[PDB]
């Protein structure tokens, strides 16, 4: 009948309600996440004078020891003195309230799929996209500190929040599924559109990951649309050999799941299985892009920044972001030393 004495619901979430009082500090305002970890509610904090994000974990072992991680990779990230922790999301502090797990944020702005939304799935300027871009990109050289080496797994547009609607600023939020740099435990790992072919492919995986996902939210962004809508991973994989073509050999020779996407033909070369799709390699980035046609849908010309040689330098730092082999992709180090960033 009754959860944690009428605190709780069937699926472990705390009820929220406007206007309650949280340790003579903490006033609720109202609901403004959901998830399965639980809940998100907008606060005023009285003694710091200031808005917060209080992330509500449901009262269960399961979330509890998950929010647990998200807390001590957040807290470890705190401890660095570096400018470039800025770009995540700032973990002011957590506790304990009516047997729930309570982190205290920062309260940011609206998430990037949200502005994806206000432009009516049309994208936003390269402009800003190498505002967001280049913010990113310090964001994963920050994770990428060889004592932190995390690992976000997650990235997506929904994932990205603005500090100030009225700003360029964006933080990285949602570090839940996040694990630092280990020996394989994990392979179902990343939203399947910006899911990387290693982790498709089922074969080992570092920080590169993030990368990879990062290429697809950088073209999204800018054209307005998933760069791969896969339905599925046999969708999804046949979306990105669309763009790049067929993956080499070599590594499609080490991949526990090629079989599931590929088959190898009697003379030692991969092929597609059938399930359509252009042929490997024929949906160029230089069209999806408009590099030479006023940008996605024409509706770019004539814009300031956006020239046939900016488009070009966009364009080549994606590709380097797509790269099939992880050893090879470009390293966020490198990528703020990116002609497109000058
Ligand atoms: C939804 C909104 O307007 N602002 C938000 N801001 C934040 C900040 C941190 C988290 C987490 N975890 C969630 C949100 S939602």
């Amino acid at each position: 009948k009754v959860y944690n004495d009428g605190y709780d619901d069937d699926n472990y979430d705390y009820i929220v309600k406007n206007g309650e009082k949280w340790m003579d500090r903490y006033e609720i305002d109202s609901l403004i996440g959901k998830g399965s970890f639980g809940q998100v509610v907008k606060a005023y904090d009285r003694v710091e004078q200031e808005w917060v994000a209080i992330k509500i974990i449901k009262n269960k072992k399961a979330f509890l020891n998950q929010a647990q991680i998200e807390v001590r990779l957040l807290e470890l990230m705190n401890k660095h003195d570096t400018e470039m922790k800025y770009y995540i999301v700032h973990l002011k502090r957590h506790f304990m309230f009516r047997n729930h797990l309570c982190l205290v944020f920062e309260m940011l702005s609206y998430n990037l799929y949200d502005l994806l939304r206000n432009t009516n799935f049309r994208g936003v300027s390269l402009n800003l996209t190498r505002k967001f871009a280049q913010q990113m990109c310090t964001a994963l050289l920050f994770l990428a500190t060889p004592e932190l080496s995390i690992i976000h797994c997650d990235l997506k547009p929904e994932n990205i929040l603005l500090c100030n609607p009225k700003r360029s600023a964006i933080k990285i939020v949602d570090f839940g599924s996040s694990c630092q740099l280990g020996q394989r435990i994990y392979q179902y790992i990343q939203s399947r559109f910006y899911r990387s072919p290693e982790v498709l492919l089922g074969m080992p995986y570092d920080l590169a990951i993030d990368m990879w996902s990062l290429g697809c939210i950088l073209v999204e962004m800018h054209t307005g649309e998933p760069l791969f809508s896969g339905a599925n991973e046999v969708d999804q994989m046949n979306k990105i050999v669309e763009v790049l073509g067929i993956p080499p050999a070599h590594i499609l020779d080490q991949a526990p799941k090629a079989r599931k996407f590929f088959e190898k033909l009697p003379d030692g070369t991969w092929n597609l299985k059938k399930t359509e799709y252009k042929p490997p390699g024929t949906r160029k980035l230089h069209n999806i892009l408009g590099v030479e046609t006023g940008g996605p849908g024409g509706r770019r010309a004539g814009e300031s920044g956006h020239t046939v040689a900016d488009y070009l330098k966009f364009k080549d730092l994606i590709l380097r972001m797509l790269d099939y082999d992880p050893k090879t992709r470009i390293q966020p180090y490198y990528a703020l030393q990116h002609s497109f960033f000058k």
